[PDB]
């Protein structure tokens, strides 16, 4: 065993945490879409092909937003392709994904879909091949009520009231030079400015989120964002960042310690925003978006396999084990420890491609590794997040020093009357024996501490099993004004407390 403490202050908070940090993201990319949300044949579908088990498990995670279309696909793609009658609608090349994009689904079809889930949708515009023109008319298509083309021409294709999208995605990770119509910071810049504008005009209502670096080892690195938030301060909202993590060189000790880095991102993004405020003597502060987060590497080899040029190939299908549920737990808690500054967030992807959810074709739909954690802190993780004081043991790997043993933030609900804290133990080998000072807290109880574990951290779910689940059998106790819970080695916890 090892011991660590933790204070649970009332008083201290960081922020309310914004239910948007628990969003997701569907992309027009490998099985997200067609084989995922929306699939005709299948025994399970519902009047408009959409499959009902699937709906059923994305409405269990509570996700309140779902950025859509894309991704890289977005920046090649034409909207006005994906609307109005199907016979009219043409057959694609998507570039991003070397895919035939039919475009039997598109953004109405889309907001349909949304609204069976309960998610509002974080619409992206393409700043690719197209620009500020096509930014206003989508707006205008879906945000304005009637008497004007667009307007008259989505009441044409069926959706009555407007679709009222109040935040949108100038563009998508512009930086990269694998994007289809890449732009430098300034051109990137420029355009995202003179987009947002129109964006605006059309629909002053709206908020705009302005494309920060893909990753953090991205050669424009922190450069990027602060030349595009120099061009677009004054017109957006929020900026956003981008990171996968995968354990490549097979290390567990190393891959749990990467949400350090996610940390070092969050805090270097502020920074700049901070930076540009200061520059231009702006009142409003920038936010951020982290839109896109999650683990990927398992389907590299797979990926290469897939023959150009085919519809709904079977792309970026991770399967997901036990440390990889540990990193995004690890994850999760770093996004609630930034809850002042980061406001929305999509683990990318929902369903399929580099996801919690999985499909077979006229068969099932399950639940990876990944999706407990991200349940637990959507479905009880709403409320203030409290500043915590941890003492913890510490090791050092690879790539970092002094990673604490203990990942742990409390969030505190005033109208529920509950504090939940969330902890992950990175120790291979020793429980975790912690404390935690609740004195702040009068006439709280233990409700339930729930622990996701496992004796093989590469153990994966599938539809037949899922070895990999949680359980209520964790022993924290509240008593003398102080949680005492044990955490096992490599475990996930969520521990409860009311009255
Ligand atoms: C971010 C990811 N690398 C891709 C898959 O989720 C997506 O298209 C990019 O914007």
């Amino acid at each position: 065993t090892k011991k660590a403490t933790m204070i649970i202050e009332k008083d201290f908070k960081i922020a309310e945490i914004d239910k948007r940090i628990y969003g997701s993201f569907i992309e027009h990319l490998g099985r997200a879409v067609y084989g995922g949300i929306y699939e005709p044949g299948h025994p399970q579908a519902d009047e408009n092909g959409f499959r009902q088990d699937v709906i059923e498990l994305v409405k269990e995670l509570q996700v309140p937003i779902i950025r859509y279309p894309g991704g890289n696909f977005v920046s090649g793609y034409n909207w006005e392709d994906g609307v109005g009658p199907k016979e009219q609608r043409p057959r694609r090349l998507d570039l991003a994904w070397k895919s035939v994009e039919t475009n039997e689904i598109g953004l109405n079809e889309f907001m349909d879909w949304a609204k069976m889930v309960g998610a509002e949708v974080n619409m992206a515009v393409n700043l690719g091949t197209r620009g500020i023109d096509a930014a206003r008319n989508l707006v205008e298509y879906c945000n304005h009520p009637s008497g004007s083309y667009y307007s008259d021409l989505r009441i044409a294709h069926g959706y009555k009231e407007p679709h009222k999208i109040k935040t949108w995605c100038l563009g998508n990770e512009m930086d990269g030079p694998w994007q289809i119509g890449h732009k430098t910071a300034v051109e990137y810049g420029r355009i995202a400015c003179e987009a947002a504008k129109v964006m605006k005009w059309v629909d002053p209502t709206i908020e705009l989120v302005v494309c920060g670096s893909s990753n953090r080892n991205m050669p424009t690195f922190a450069e990027w964002e602060a030349t595009v938030l120099d061009h677009t301060y004054d017109h957006v909202d929020y900026i956003s960042l981008h990171q996968y993590y995968g354990n490549r060189d097979n290390d567990t000790a190393n891959y749990l310690a990467l949400s350090l880095e996610m940390d070092d991102f969050i805090r270097s993004v502020v920074a700049i925003a901070d930076y540009v405020k200061a520059k231009k003597r702006s009142k409003k502060t920038i936010h951020l978006s982290f839109d896109e987060w999650n683990v990927w590497y398992h389907s590299n080899e797979a990926d290469k396999l897939i023959e150009p040029w085919t519809v709904a190939p079977p792309l970026l299908e991770d399967i997901y084990n036990f440390e990889d549920a540990l990193l995004v737990g690890c994850m999760l808690i770093t996004l609630m420890k930034h809850a002042d500054r980061v406001k929305i967030a999509c683990l990318a992807q929902l369903v399929n491609v580099i996801a919690p959810i999985m499909t077979e074709k006229n068969g099932p739909a399950w639940k990876q590794t990944i999706y407990y954690p991200f349940m637990h802190a959507s479905v009880y993780g709403r409320g203030v997040a409290l500043h915590p004081v941890i003492s913890s043991p510490k090791y050092d790997s690879k790539d970092f020093t002094d990673v604490p043993y203990l990942e742990s933030i409390a969030v505190y609900n005033e109208e529920k009357e509950e504090v939940t804290i969330f902890a992950v133990n990175r120790d291979m080998e020793d429980a975790l024996l912690l404390e935690c000072d609740v004195r702040s807290f009068e006439d709280y109880r233990v409700i339930e501490h729930i622990v996701l574990e496992h004796d093989n951290v590469k153990q994966t779910n599938s539809a037949q099993s899922s070895p990999v689940v949680p359980h209520r059998n964790g022993d924290a106790q509240l008593s003398d004004r102080k949680v005492s819970a044990t955490l096992p080695k490599l475990s996930w916890n969520v521990i409860r407390l009311g009255k």
